[PDB]
DNA sequence: AGGTAACACGT
DNA sequence: AACGGTATTACCT
C-alpha cells in the first residue's frame, strides 16, 4: 500500500482517458487555464482551473476555494459527468465508496512545471478523501508524511494513474517535481491531473 | 488563541 | 540535485 489510507490504482482511468481529456478541453472553454499569482506575489508554473459548486483559488488573503471563478465572474463549469463517475469508481475501488466530491481542480502542467511539497487542507471536513487522476506526460509524484521533514517516496505517475490517500494519510504532505519535456499521442506535450475534493458542508 | 501564507532559495 | 530553511513572523478573525 502506498500509505494508511492510501492507494495508487496504475492505469485506473486508460479507458476513460479520451473522454475525460474533451471534457477537460469544454471546462477550459468557459474557465480557461490561468497561472495563478500566490498571495506572495509568485506565478505558480501549474495552470490551472476548477469545475464542479467549488474551485480552488489564490487571492491576495491566501486560497481560498470559491464557487465563482474570479477571472470570469462566473461559476465554475458544472463537474463533466465523465469526472463524477470516474471518481466514483476510483473511490469505490479505493475503500471510499461513500465519496461525493463537489470540486474539481484541473493542474496543467508544461515542461518544467512542478507543484512544491504541501498538504491539502483547505478542506473543512478531512473525513472525506482526495482522488487524483493523471494524464499525459508521466511525473514524479512525492508522497510524504505529516511533517514536512518525513522522508518521501517518489513515485513515477502515468497517464491513467489514479491516486486515493483519506483517513490517517489525508493530511500527508505531496507534491510534483519538474516535468520532463515529452510526446503523449493524447495531450502532446503535458501532463494534466484532476484533483476531486469535498471542499464544502 | 488559533489560523496560516511557502501550491513559493542555499547547500 | 535531494533536502530543508523560511512563518524562528506578522497579520487577521
Ligand atoms: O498534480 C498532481 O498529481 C497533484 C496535484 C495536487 O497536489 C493538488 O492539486 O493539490
Ligand atoms: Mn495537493
Amino acid at each position: 500500500p502506498l500509505a494508511a489510507g492510501a492507494v495508487i490504482l496504475r492505469r485506473f482511468a486508460f479507458n476513460a482517458a479520451e473522454q475525460l481529456i474533451r471534457d477537460i478541453n469544454d471546462v477550459a472553454s468557459q474557465s480557461p487555464f490561468r497561472q495563478m499569482v500566490t498571495p506572495g506575489g509568485y506565478t505558480m508554473s501549474v495552470a490551472m482551473t476548477n469545475c464542479g459548486h467549488l474551485g480552488w483559488t489564490t487571492h491576495r488573503q491566501g486560497y481560498l476555494y470559491s464557487p465563482i471563478d474570479p477571472q470570469t465572474n462566473k461559476p465554475w463549469p458544472a463537474m463533466p459527468q465523465s469526472f463524477h463517475n470516474l471518481c466514483q469508481r476510483a473511490a469505490t475501488a479505493a475503500g471510499y465508496p461513500d465519496f461525493q466530491p463537489d470540486a474539481c481542480l484541473i493542474n496543467r502542467y508544461a515542461p518544467g512545471a512542478k507543484l512544491c511539497l504541501h498538504q491539502d487542507k483547505d478542506e473543512p471536513d478531512l473525513r472525506a478523501p482526495i482522488v487524483s487522476v493523471s494524464l499525459g506526460l508521466p511525473a514524479i509524484f512525492q508522497f510524504g508524511g505529516l511533517k514536512r521533514n518525513d522522508p518521501l517516496k517518489r513515485l513515477l505517475l502515468e497517464h491513467g494513474d489514479v491516486v486515493v490517500w483519506g483517513g490517517e494519510s489525508r493530511l500527508f504532505y505531496h507534491g510534483i517535481q519538474p516535468l520532463k519535456a515529452g510526446f503523449h499521442p493524447l495531450t502532446i506535450d503535458c501532463r494534466y491531473n484532476l484533483t476531486f475534493r469535498q471542499a464544502g458542508k
